[PDB]
RNA sequence: GGGGCCAUGAUCGAGAGGGACGGCCGGGGGCAUUCGUAUUGCGCCGCUAGAGGUGAAAUUCUUGGACCGGCGCAAGACGGA
């Protein structure tokens, strides 16, 4: 089995699924939700990543990517931590088209004191 | 102005305090260092067209390579759990 390095950048607003070698350094394929949808404001919605990781499972068998080392990654920083809404439906739709997952790890900015955060002390008052 | 004489003259030790002293204790304070990232900026490597952001949109950044992934580099805040 080929084993890669699958980074999802989960966030919200977007959802990336970048697809690199085991040391990260070529990108294989990697595509957005945006490259799937018309409107920009289907991006963080799952079936957008479901399209996503589907068409990446064939570019990933065509060069010879058998297994996908899961990278979870949401913003991070200042921003929230927890990853998008294409987290699970991107995960899914790896292992359900026909490849290989192992050794799944999330690697979030979580920073050890951070500068201050967009928004005032009153926060967004949306 | 020499002795004698007196039970010869100082109550303490505050469920007040000061200070000493012993083992400490604590995000008390000043100053100098160490470290951790992250945000941001830049260079290189790799692939690609949208990306930022929003309830939605747009400004804005974008085949002058944006966003994203790695190796890095530099500066300034901050000192999470």
């Amino acid at each position: 089995n080929v084993f890669g390095v699958c980074h999802i950048f989960a966030s919200f607003n977007d959802t990336f699924v970048h697809v690199t070698d085991l040391s990260g350094k070529e990108t294989i394929c990697r595509v957005t939700g945006g490259m799937k949808v018309k409107a920009d404001r289907d991006e963080s919605s799952p079936y957008a990543a479901m399209l996503a990781a589907q068409d990446v499972a064939q570019k990933c068998k065509e060069l010879g990517i058998t297994a996908l080392h899961i990278k979870l990654r949401a913003t991070g920083g200042n921003r929230t931590k927890t990853p998008g809404p294409g987290a699970q439906s991107a995960l899914r739709a790896l292992a359900r088209s026909g490849m290989k997952i192992g050794r799944i790890e999330d690697v979030t900015p979580i920073p050890s004191d951070s500068t201050r955060r967009k928004g005032g002390r009153r926060g967004r008052r949306l």
